[PDB]
């Protein structure tokens, strides 16, 4: 088997898989670790956007109640130190001590926040499992099938630690680990005992290349198989290689743009209102993605499935009464900055370029200030910054709620001092089950959401890889990469 070779935009700090979450660590963490629940994002045929739950750690999974789920575990399954899976390492993997307690928050500190209400697992027998919540969740389905849910095994990953643990993961994965030079490569190799579709690659290498050009060099040198975070622009050149190919799809992820709100200039809604008023959309699509981004009607997406809105009202464009609003505020030209790391985000630099003079032309002067892979400054050295979200689960709740409600951490950490009414139908929804109150309260979070502007959705992003044309693989419409019966070479 041939070793595949990837040219990416990014690496995360950790391999413990909750620490990993981001654009860059699921590509890797996916290959290492299994969920109990795994979507089949090419069932029936579709180009790797299907929404079909499959059973996977799970042989079978039930519904006992509106707070618990039952799971029956595949047996004789083996992480890659040959120690086989049972009922303890789910229950560990969703504990109190490793997860969302008190005493998790240390080793996975957005642990808490991410996840549900959850109640200590309960362990029926070797191979069954209840994972249950303190108060009503109709979520439980949806969060074993999402990036929270890899399972950890519980004796290594405790002798270990949630560090150590990040630095040499073992899970149950196609792919086990090599590898882990710290903001240079991760390297891992085929789990041969794997009990799902056997690895295809010998080898895999995640490279980092920060600059996309010397990514795309890289690529028509041979040195690459497989790069990352391209942009439209880049696809005329790539496909123009008898040998090269870009392949690319509309991810469940947003752009963003957010603010410091400790900052005096960004306490007070005016400011933050002024400069969401003055984004023109369609403009950066057409000039940056060439159409291939999606703006979004509001924080509202497809993959909502039941509470997503297909009638909801475009999001507000409009220069006069941003005009208006800086001159309220009191604003006296004082550039403001704007971090970004180099172009971790496909187009994130063109589109702050663009920005910039939509914002001068309201009388904002605005500022890019770069800062290094792994290297995010003190959180009072920032003021407007940019950032994604993946829409991690097949409903409305992630992530309005674990980002921006009353536990998460643009509250707690960014300072948005959201509307009470906010804060309780972040409660509300939490608990409801799907039907027209839930689905109400969630375009109320939205048009309060708007009004506020903690945060400035941009747009769904058209995530763009390049590959060799004898390197068989389909993106899918989500911040990962997916190898399981969607690898093989030519
Ligand atoms: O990197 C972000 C992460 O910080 C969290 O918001 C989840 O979505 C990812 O895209």
């Amino acid at each position: 088997r041939r070793a595949l070779r990837l040219g990416v935009n990014g690496l995360p700090n950790s391999l413990e898989p909750v620490n990993a979450i981001s654009n860059v660590g699921p590509r890797i963490v996916n290959q290492i670790f299994d969920t109990l629940i795994a979507r089949d994002f090419f069932a029936k045929g579709a180009p790797g956007n299907a929404i079909d739950l499959v059973p996977a750690l799970a042989e079978s999974w039930e519904r006992i109640d509106e707070k618990s789920v039952r799971f029956k575990l595949r047996q004789k399954v083996m992480f890659h130190d040959g120690v086989e899976l049972t009922a303890d390492d789910v229950a560990y993997t969703f504990s109190s001590e490793r997860l969302w307690g008190p005493e998790a928050i240390k080793k996975i500190p957005l642990g808490k926040s991410y996840s549900l209400d959850f109640d200590e697992p309960v362990v029926e027998d070797k191979y069954t499992v209840t994972l249950r919540t303190k108060t009503p969740s109709y979520l439980i389905e949806t969060f074993v099938a999402s990036w929270m849910s890899r399972i950890v095994p519980k004796e290594y990953y405790k002798k270990l630690g949630a560090v150590d643990f990040g630095n040499k993961p073992v899970g149950t994965g196609p792919y086990k680990f090599v590898e882990f030079v710290a903001g240079d490569r991760v390297v891992l190799e085929a789990n041969d005992a794997y009990w799902g579709p056997k690895p295809t690659a010998s080898k895999i290498t995640y490279q980092i290349v920060a600059e996309p050009a010397t990514r795309v060099a890289g690529l028509i040198s041979g040195e690459y198989d497989i790069i990352t975070t391209l942009t439209p622009d880049d696809i005329q050149l790539i496909n123009s290689y008898p040998d090269l190919e870009t392949r690319g799809t509309l991810i469940e992820n947003f752009h963003m743009f957010t603010f410091n709100m400790n900052q005096e200039v960004f306490k007070d809604k005016k400011l933050r209102r002024a400069l969401a008023l003055a984004v023109n959309r369609p403009i950066m699509v057409e000039a940056l993605w060439k159409k291939q981004a999606s703006i979004p009607a509001g924080f509202n997406f497809p993959n909502y499935g039941e509470t997503f809105d297909p009638k909801r009202k475009a999001m507000e464009y409009n220069v006069e009464e941003a005009k208006r609003l800086v001159k309220e505020s009191g604003y006296d030209g004082t550039p403001i900055t704007y971090h970004t790391m180099g172009n971790y985000y496909a187009n994130a630099m063109p589109a702050l370029m663009m920005m910039i003079e939509m914002w001068k032309q309201i009388g904002v002067n605005v500022v890019m200030k770069t800062y290094a892979p792994g290297s995010f400054p003190p959180d009072n050295q920032t003021w407007m910054r940019n950032w994604s979200n993946g829409q991690w689960m097949t409903d409305a709740y992630a992530t309005i709620v674990p980002e921006f409600g009353p536990n998460g951490q643009v509250q707690k950490r960014w300072g948005w001092k959201a509307p009470a009414e906010f804060n309780e139908l972040c409660q509300k929804v939490t608990v409801l089950p799907n039907g027209k109150e839930r689905f109400d309260a969630y375009n109320r979070m939205r048009d309060i959401f708007e009004e506020e502007a903690p945060a400035v959705i941009l747009y769904q992003p058209y995530d763009v890889y390049a590959a060799r044309k004898d390197v068989h693989w389909k993106p899918v419409s989500f911040e990962m990469m997916e190898f399981r019966n969607n690898l093989s070479f030519g």
